[PDB]
C-alpha cells in the first residue's frame, strides 16, 4: 500500500532516505494486534480512529482526554491518516490528568492493569504498550515496566526531552523495555531528545502531525511523538509474523537504518526505525 502526502514521519519509517512523502506499508496494517496508549486518554469518537479506539480504564473522575497529548500519541499509532498501524485496536488507559501529570503510583497501577487486561481482549497478533511519559529515576517505575514487558507486552517508552542522558529518568532507563529517542525531518537528533547507552532506537519526533481533541489535528514535538511510531511499528511487524513482543525491540534495532542520523553523541546508538517494506 502507498499513502501519498503522508506526514513526514510515516514516510521516513518506510524509507531508506529522508525527504520523501509517501508512506509504504503492507495492507495487513496491524490487524489483529492491540496497542495500549497509557497517557491522558484518547478521544475515541474522533473520526480518524474509525471505531477502533476505546477507553478501558481511568484513575480520575473522567476517562476523557482533556489535554490532547494522549489523543495525539494514539493517532500516530493507529489513526487512518496519521497512524503507522492503520488497522490496529487502540485501548486507552488514563493515568495522567488533563494537565499532563500523574503520580508514580497511578502510573505503576496502569502498567499492571495492562498486563492483566490483555487477557480480556482479542489480540491474536500481539500486544504493545506505548508510554509517552517519564520523570526522575524510580526503581519501582522501572520494575513495573519490566513486569509489563515480561508479561508478554512489547513496551515502548519515551527517552525524555531534557537533552540529557536518559539513565536518570524512568521508565526510560529500564533496560528490558524499548527506549525511543527523537529525530527531525533532516535526520538530526531532535535538539531536546535524551540520549545515552540506554536508548534502543530513534523515531520521528519533531513537528509530528496527528490527531487532537475536538476532532482536530495539530503538529507537536517530543520523544512522546517518537515513541508511538515505534509502538505502531512493533504492532505492524507482529501482525506480519516477523517478531514477537519479547524480541520486537531487538528486531527493530537489527532492521533499522544505521548511521543515518547526525548529532548523535558518542556511545548512543545511531539507529532509525524502518519497516523494511518492499512493495
Ligand atoms: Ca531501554
Ligand atoms: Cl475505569
Ligand atoms: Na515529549
Amino acid at each position: 500500500a502507498a499513502q501519498t502526502n503522508a506526514p513526514w514521519g510515516l514516510a521516513r519509517i518506510s524509507s531508506t532516505s529522508p525527504g520523501t512523502s509517501t508512506y509504504y506499508y503492507d495492507e495487513s496494517a496491524g490487524q489483529g494486534s492491540c496497542v495500549y496508549v497509557i497517557d491522558t486518554g484518547i478521544e475515541a469518537s474522533h473520526p480518524e480512529f474509525e471505531g477502533r479506539a476505546q477507553m478501558v480504564k481511568t484513575y480520575y473522575y473522567s476517562s476523557r482526554d482533556g489535554n490532547g497529548h494522549g489523543t495525539h500519541c494514539a493517532g500516530t499509532v493507529g489513526s487512518r491518516t496519521y497512524g503507522v498501524a492503520k488497522k490496529t485496536q487502540l485501548f486507552g488507559v488514563k493515568v495522567l490528568d488533563d494537565n499532563g501529570s500523574g503520580q508514580y503510583s497511578t502510573i505503576i497501577a496502569g502498567m499492571d492493569f495492562v498486563a492483566s487486561d490483555k487477557n480480556n481482549r482479542n489480540c491474536p497478533k500481539g500486544v504493545v504498550a506505548s508510554l509517552s511519559l517519564g520523570g526522575g529515576y524510580s526503581s519501582s517505575v522501572n520494575s513495573a515496566a519490566a513486569r509489563l514487558q515480561s508479561s508478554g507486552v512489547m513496551v515502548a517508552v519515551a527517552a525524555g526531552n531534557n537533552n540529557a542522558d536518559a539513565r536518570n529518568y524512568s521508565p526510560a532507563s529500564e533496560p528490558s523495555v524499548c527506549t525511543v529517542g527523537a529525530s527531525d525531518r533532516y535526520d538530526r537528533r531532535s535538539s531536546f531528545s535524551n540520549y545515552g547507552s540506554v536508548l534502543d532506537i530513534f523515531g520521528p519526533g519533531t513537528d509530528i502531525l496527528s490527531t487532537w481533541i475536538g476532532g482536530s489535528t495539530r503538529s507537536i514535538s517530543g520523544t512522546s511523538m517518537a515513541t508511538p511510531h515505534v509502538a505502531g511499528l512493533a504492532a505492524y511487524l507482529m501482525t506480519l509474523g516477523k517478531t514477537t513482543a519479547a524480541s520486537a525491540c531487538r528486531y527493530i534495532a537489527d532492521t533499522a537504518n544505521k548511521g543515518d542520523l547526525s548529532n548523535i553523541p558518542f556511545g548512543t546508538v545511531n539507529l532509525l526505525a524502518y519497516n523494511n517494506y518492499q512493495a
